[PDB]
């Protein structure tokens, strides 16, 4: 047909260090085709190795369209590849609405140990809460702000819109 759906993806890492106790990936969603899309469809993955981290948990910090409306999980890979054994699943809530033609979603995530997370001192070995960012499949080790980058991949009603699977 005559009305396209198409999104871009822009993200970075606000946290760039090789190892790092918690992964800060930024995410905007950029409906760049002529298509309304509805939120609670898509699903965006950033892929990476949880190497020894354990109690790991997602929380968003902060949307535009407001932290409520945001889905966060961390799933592990019953088929890892290299760099990827596990991945972070953002999606919306049932009640998030449409992304109309020229609208954004921004989210600020944090990923990690819940003990890290909480910005006091794990009660554990480092290694169960220190991350190697760079043996992970979606981590951008330069770049300060968004740029548009496809090893984070985005699903519509399951189908793969964006990026390139690891
Ligand atoms: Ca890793
Ligand atoms: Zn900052
Ligand atoms: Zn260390
Ligand atoms: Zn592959």
């Amino acid at each position: 047909t005559d009305l396209l759906t198409k999104i871009e993806l822009q993200a970075y890492n606000h946290i760039r260090t090789s190892e790092t106790k918690e992964l800060q990936p930024r995410i905007k969603l950029i409906n760049t085709g002529n298509t309304p899309i509805t939120l609670s469809e898509v699903k965006i993955r950033y892929y990476y190795t949880k190497d020894q981290v354990i109690n790991e948990i997602y929380t968003c910090d902060w949307s535009n369209i407001t932290s409520s409306k945001i889905t966060g999980t961390v799933v592990q890979m019953s088929n890892p590849k290299p760099n990827a054994d596990s991945y972070v699943e953002i999606g919306f809530t049932n009640s998030a609405g449409v992304l109309n033609p020229g609208e954004y979603v921004e989210i600020i995530s944090r990923i990690g140990n819940s003990y890290a997370l909480s910005l006091a001192t794990p009660p554990y070995s480092e290694w169960n809460y220190m991350y190697d960012q760079n043996s992970d499949y979606s981590f951008n080790n330069s770049s300060s702000d968004f740029v548009v980058w496809d090893k984070i991949t985005v699903y519509i009603s399951g189908t793969l819109y964006w990026g390139i699977e690891p």
